[PDB]
């Protein structure tokens, strides 16, 4: 049988790595992209379609689910995997990031966050919710420091997150079934400040986690600054564990993050922007609603192997999106998630073959032409 | 190769018949239910999923499509079959029924109907639009008489429809490619009046059509009256051609209409009411939004063979519909269309075995228990 958790690196090029995470519910090829499941569904896709695109793992948002149906109810019904019909690994978020963005009112304290959608979300309760959902990769409960942040506020915030990381570790370890079958990732904070990023990495490594996320990025700083922070931050994390960049991102963000040592990604961009009419192609994104596509018989992308590009034209999908048809959302989403998975496959293959630097240059030349 | 059109009756029980229509693009098993494609899509389903439910033919609404993308544009793009990815027969409506229900302003004359969505829809233009879409079964352009109607108004309306039926026949026959590859159905009018229904049937048979629809029903008269009109109206039509009841209907409407000699049906009920949360079951319809389903781990229906009932619970679908999730619409629609196809299969098999009367009684006892 597969282990609870084993990350193996098969090939490297510069800071980039490719390999596998083996878990009880399946193998994850890295670098990996996780489609996002909000409210127990990857929007507009059956799980079998998600799998057909090549996804090995999905991210399950916890915020909506902890309110409706509720984590206890999902547990009573057999857990999130059974409920939604996805039998492979699920990484769950802690619920706190979306509490801060989606709740009407919030109150912060050392204990946790209280909010009205009143509820308290503490590290202990977050870990319990993720347990009740049956998460395979559990995220420590943290605070995403806003950008920009003063050094004083970034330090205070990071220090609280590190106290919360230790509470998350102890809560996870206290629950035998969770400790034996799931993995726990810690989240580095420190805003854009190298010394705080180092303190955070040191604190997380002392606690010890199965993987390490770079938090606090993709929150308004822009790509140049994100990459500058990654340049010094990723090397601070243990080399032999996965590195997860939360909430990233656009295709070029992913490529550059892999060049800086990131192994895992999630983002709503392919799903949400697909429903809004944006299709990803090797020649850059297109907006299928544009009148220029009304008689275009080509597929969304000329090379894409996905089922949408085998069967339907730009003209048809243009018509569907303009008309507000559900099938438009379905087809755009399947193609965009397939594009993201094909990007990850090209990244993995190029690292394995020692030609990732060339792939990154070729990718950018064509995508931004 | 298959013929342009051949209807064969394999078995009969009372007025009920079962058999096949062979056309160039495929075989249609009768009695048949046609899922409705609005704006070139059966809402929330890929065509392969429509086919997986057992559908042999779909109804393509023409009203939206003649406005956007436009019939000429669809023809330029290769026709409706290629555009939407359904390669089997399509019956197209004439566009007039929805002009009357969906247009802002309408003006009626002997030439046709002018409307603002300004456009003129005549019998000749309707037949041309259906040609440009690449229809397999073309409907004559008629007027659905409102209910109730006085005898005078029902007669005047029916007489106009019969003049329009002859114009539709001549337009269809004038276009060699259409006459050679498609079929044309005429539509009986006459409201609830036996003498007018007879005059209409006589006029249609004198013109000659490949199939005959019963028009002017399912417009507010209720089941008892609909069945009373069918009792005398269907025997007036040629026995050796298909009989199509337009816009019907609920499962019990279909069963009773087959008992009265109807071979073909279409309705938005399974698709539209599915998206709204109504699921059909052998024990009657259920509203999946009801709180009683929040922890119900059973499938939508206990016997249904569809993919939705193999894989997902009532509780999950309840959650999806409550949450407004696209997957909720997808799953409800697939199940409901599969239910309708299973109903038609049970009807066909029971007629073939000489036990349809018993099936109808058993169906009603359980569905209305
Ligand atoms: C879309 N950008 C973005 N999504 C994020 C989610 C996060 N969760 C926990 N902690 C984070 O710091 C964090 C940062 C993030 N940036
Ligand atoms: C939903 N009920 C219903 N949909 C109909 C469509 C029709 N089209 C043409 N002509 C008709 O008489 C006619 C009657 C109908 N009743
Ligand atoms: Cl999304
Ligand atoms: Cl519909
Ligand atoms: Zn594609
Ligand atoms: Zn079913």
């Amino acid at each position: 049988d597969r282990p609870r958790f084993s990350f193996s690196i098969a090939a490297r090029e510069g800071k980039a790595r490719t390999g596998t995470i083996e878990m009880k519910r399946g193998v994850i090829r890295t670098p990996a992209f996780m489609p996002v499941g909000t409210a127990a569904t990857v929007k507009a896709l059956k799980p079998e379609t998600v799998r057909a695109t090549g996804a090995d793992i999905i991210l399950g948002n916890t915020y909506h689910l902890m309110l409706r149906p509720g984590a206890e109810r999902i547990a009573k019904l057999g857990g999130l995997h059974s409920f939604m019909g996805w039998d492979r690994p699920i990484l769950t978020d802690s619920g706190g990031y979306q509490v801060m963005s989606l709740s009407s009112l919030t109150k912060q304290s050392e204990e946790g966050v209280t909010f009205k959608s009143r509820h308290m979300l503490s590290p202990e309760r977050s870990i319990e919710i993720q347990h009740l959902l049956g998460s395979d990769i559990v995220m420590a409960f943290d605070e995403c420091t806003p950008y920009p942040a003063t050094p004083s506020r970034a330090a205070s915030s990071m220090e609280r997150s590190m106290r919360w990381a230790k509470r998350s570790r102890d809560a996870f370890d206290s629950r035998k079934e969770q400790a034996e079958n799931a993995a726990l990732f810690g989240i580095q904070q420190g805003s854009v400040f190298e010394n705080l990023r180092q303190q955070s990495a040191d604190a997380l490594a002392e606690i010890g986690f199965d993987g390490y996320a770079v938090g606090g990025l993709a929150v308004g700083e822009g790509q140049d600054e994100m990459f500058r922070v990654l340049d010094f931050s990723v090397p601070m994390l243990p080399d032999d564990k996965p590195h997860y960049l939360m909430g990233v991102g656009k295709p070029d963000d992913i490529v550059g993050a892999v060049e800086r040592g990131i192994d895992m990604f999630d983002c709503v961009l392919p799903t949400r922007s697909g429903r809004n009419g944006q299709a990803f192609t090797w020649d850059g994104p297109i907006n299928i609603r544009n009148a220029r596509f009304s008689e275009d018989l080509k597929p969304l992308d000329s090379e894409c192997h996905c089922a949408v590009c085998q069967k339907w034209s730009r003209a048809y999908i243009h018509h569907l999106i303009r008309a507000g048809e559900i099938l438009g959302a379905m087809l755009m989403t399947e193609h965009n998630i397939a594009f993201y998975q094909q990007l990850m496959q090209k990244i993995r293959d190029s690292i394995s073959e020692g030609r990732f630097s060339q792939f990154a240059q070729d990718f950018r030349a064509r995508y931004f032409a």
